[PDB]
């Protein structure tokens, strides 16, 4: 791949990606503002990451977040457009870990770090198989 | 609200919270193996703290997640209770922080910190309607 590079990321947040949607089953979230879940901003940042490393992996092959650390410092109504700045910070063997940040047009709304590892897909399925009920 | 207090909260990951259902609108996502989603990880330890606080806020607050910093070592099927231990590591003002963890019956599969602001609602919602499109 290559270190430095950053990639851009663009999403506009519709009204199903607010906190009550992150969990209908929470009647905590329920009552919360109509914003942009953190949940799903740190899914928008491994789809950014996702995204940037795929052309770089062999077929059959995918990534697991395997960590996640940023702020949100901003909150984003449904409307606004999220871009995420992914930046490969360093590759390491499966091991990728990228500096993150994201923005809806108005504020940076939190940036941090993500690592991720390459995975076979398969090998993988199979294994969290005997870990299923 | 004391330092040093535990509040668990157990969670059955129903087929709904897998990667492919954190974004459908990812192609990139539609992939990936039925697992427990790390965004939806990060939602759950949220949704812990938010219950531990809850005897915290007074009428018309709310809070807000303000950052997360947890791996994620795991995978977890369907099936499987999350349950997620928050402990209480520092209530300074309107400022609460967590050490998170969770566990699936099997593994221990992330941890990490957690920091949520207390907010007035009113305000909020007003300053996030000065927001909207």
């Amino acid at each position: 791949m290559r270190v430095g590079e950053r990639f851009t990321h663009d999403f506009v947040v519709p009204p199903h990606k607010t906190v009550r949607h992150l969990y209908p089953e929470s009647p905590e979230f329920a009552e919360f503002p109509e914003v942009f879940a953190t949940g799903f901003m740190v899914g928008l940042m491994e789809w950014a990451c996702v995204r940037a490393m795929a052309p770089y992996l062999e077929p059959g092959e995918g990534s697991l977040g395997t960590a996640i650390c940023v702020t949100h410092t901003a909150a984003t109504p449904p409307g606004l457009t999220v871009t995420v700045t992914a930046e490969l910070r360093s590759v390491e063997g499966r091991r990728l870990s990228w500096r993150v940040s994201a923005h809806d047009g108005v504020d940076e709304i939190g940036s941090g770090t993500h690592e991720r590892a390459v995975i076979h897909l398969e090998k993988f399925n199979a294994k969290v198989r005997q870990k299923t009920p």
